[PDB]
């Protein structure tokens, strides 16, 4: 399917050797101010778009906006980035990706290591584009993996790497228990990106070590261990995930090139599940 | 929601509390051969009678609803997901095997490029699963090791995760349907809905990103399934394979030795969807 | 399918030759209560029935609602119950549906005739069932149309006839403008009933011959003509359409049996979009 | 919504005050000749040029999202085109939309009347065209609808009027029964057509003062197609026919014929979805 989430959606088109690729974004409520200046930035930050409907004095009309840029995914960092004013506007969400392996280089992001949390809680993309285009915060291991990235650019080869997420202030009730909880809706969205081969929320995979009373103990004070979703809903804590990337044409800068991609989609998913929710409050 | 797939649909309920719990299943075409005998055997891989209340008759399928109810909850899941795979035992040859892979520290080794581990994902039943007992690992270096673990953890009133791993096998081509409902995507969405899942990976997953792009795809390392059976986002014909990882919780530990009946459902729901959309574009 | 609706959703099942059928309603807000003695009435109203899921203590659990009934339209009915108490509760909404033609008796339902209007404007159910089976509140020419019933009855025949079902006090904004207008929603939920060939709404068919400015100018003081709607969206006045039902086993009793699956579906229908109107609300 | 269908989709967007319009089309199988040669002359009909800007390659299709700018309903019209032809090449289908009501000129569309009948097994759109702008195939009253259409654009005032859709050479076992019957999905496809108040199917609302048993009956004094071409809710291999009325208001009055092209469109789209639907399903 080319059609992505339920109420907020979004329908993408775009070949390459054809002249234009983009998408129609359906369900953005009336009233947002929006010009090609909101998307334009997050699709600096992935290397011309005229809105072609949807507005009227810079504004939503809270009909059909159909974005065209001069297969592909501009359509989802495109459509993205209306999501991530559309909840920066109804909820002071911040979602901010970023780089913490490439290759065997592995920043730390352990849920149960107090600065790993530290960084969720802080990190900003500010802070994650200043360190250069690896965009590692961590800088006992951004240049080994500017190294890494090196080494095998020097062999003609290639090597892939993992891209962290966290959102915070997102508001609790997020989430369609049962099929549709909240971890489900984001996996998804990031397994149907090109090269990602797998998806993790909080403890993950590294947590399946460590027992269960250290996972809920409120002394190890208890630190965001659940990834920011109980029962499939989120509760109000942050959210933070991985996803792996392979390398392979090669690249070999793809995990760093996925950020605005990994940031889009979680605004998609996060905008749709909003809108479901609000439709259920009573 | 409660409703899951597309084409192939499944809508549950169940509280607890409450009398029963059950789904109906609708898409299911009509000819199938189907008694509540086709159903029980998952279920009993779980631990509750079961009664089919509508969509058959005379032991056939009707092509309508078929809603079941047995005596929140995740049965609805492996009772809906037996019909999924007989509907695909007929309509393909698919083989679904689930399988324990890591509870707490011990790790059976599941590298990608590992020919050893391949040949496991290429011959593994579930008959040869069963018969190492409910920890479900077959492989004997570690299994008893795992149950140790689990039995350790059990001493001290604790609990620990683990990591199931899936392998589908015979499964045609052209399943999946790219850019943003990928065969994989499909399959995440439907393993982290599982109750304690906390991820998924495929393939290579996140230690072939450690391993450089050349050692991926050539041929001769005989080149071995890294991408876990697909490109582009839809089945090539190679096996699939998939792990994961369950957290603890109440406690269990035993839970992710029971989670393989609930991944395999999950697994013949995706698929059985995904055969039905392939069909309806194939001209 | 026998899935219906998008936010408020309905799955039904059922054969005859099989013991049992109902349905499981998801969507349904948790809070509202709930027993048996909310969905029996309607039930009784086509002529036993038991909650499997979705409530505790008679208040809903916000999950899957089960409903077994001791193919099939009951389903309908009684998930269409629980739609109308929703609505009811967060509304005030009235829908009311009535026999408006047996065979070739018409009563008279012309938009421009503010006899009819009024008739629209008070109608209950109340008064519906107490003009006996025949269901039409014009006993000019009820018994005209239990006669016509009777005649073909004789003849072990069968004949066809007209439900028509007014909506009140339904706040504006209900409808999804394109392809999911309001009225194209109801159109597709009347059109899936057993025997109904056609749906209109407001003028429909008649108001044809009449011409463009006998529609909307004040005084002809100006009554409902399009049925409640403008540009596919509830615009707060009343909604009114009809349905014809063919009436072949034989009935001839087809088209007052309808009524309790024609306010039925109306219910779904305007549970659902008040769901997905409150989804947009900003 | 903007999306319209389940696997053959069309989404559309357009303001009037804004440079263009346009839709994707998603789900049309890859093979298929399209360029804008195909889709053009159903937008004449309405009177504006396309352009192809995806899913093509060297004048065939990929099978991925079409996406078509139209220099609103002509989202409609284009992607009705895609569809129309779709259906010409995967079935022989024909479908033809005329008007058979101008204010008071009815044109008689007895179902039980075997001239109706011949019409609609013989009309064809070079046969509409024909008759000029009213569209109306029956000479004795295509003028009386002309002459109408001119009282009321004399008075500066406006009128309604009904379009008639035959679709002949559909298979059978097209629609979902339950909630999905083909006329519903019929239904809902004409009511969210502008101006459209209403949708009716074979016999109708005339035919529910006409008895069961001449309905059914194989020999009215050979039985005629009353149904309107579906049985439970499923195409049963007849013709097709249904009706639609449309309101008279700015004005027009000359909006009856020019939704000629708009049924025909949503018609095909609707018809496309439920093939390839049918098609999942086949086993």
């Amino acid at each position: 399917m080319s059609t992505f989430g339920k109420l907020f959606r979004v329908t993408t088109y775009g070949e390459s050797h054809c002249k234009s690729v983009g998408c129609i974004v359906d369900g953005v409520p009336p009233g947002m101010s929006l010009t090609e200046a909101d998307i334009q930035p997050q699709l600096t930050r992935r290397r011309r778009v005229e809105i072609q409907s949807g507005t009227e004095f810079g504004k939503t009309l809270g009909t059909p906006i159909a974005m065209m840029i001069k297969r592909e995914t501009i359509g989802r960092v495109a459509s993205g980035a209306i999501a991530e004013k559309f909840l920066a506007q109804n909820s002071n969400v911040e979602i901010v990706a970023f780089v913490t392996q490439i290759g065997e280089i592995k920043m730390n992001r352990d849920s149960f290591d107090p600065e790993f949390q530290h960084l969720l809680n802080t990190i900003t993309r500010e802070k994650v584009d200043s360190m250069g285009p690896i965009r590692c915060p961590d800088a006992s291991v951004a240049g080994l993996m500017v190294k890494e990235i090196e080494k095998y650019r020097g062999n003609k080869d290639s090597i892939g790497g993992v891209v962290t997420c966290v959102v915070r202030n997102l508001p609790t009730g997020l989430g369609e228990p049962c099929f549709d909880k909240l971890e489900a809706m984001l996996a998804h969205a990031m397994l149907s990106i090109p090269a990602s081969k797998g998806f993790e929320i909080g403890s993950g995979f590294q947590g399946v070590s460590v027992p269960g009373s250290k996972h809920n103990d409120p002394f190890y004070t208890k630190t965001n261990n659940s990834g920011g979703v109980q029962g499939g809903i989120s509760n109000g804590e942050n959210i933070y995930f991985s996803v792996p990337f392979k390398s392979v044409r090669h690249d070999p800068a793809v995990t760093p090139r996925a950020i605005p991609i990994v940031e889009a989609m979680t605004a998609l998913v996060l905008a749709d599940a909003l809108l479901i929710q609000k439709a259920r409050d009573f």
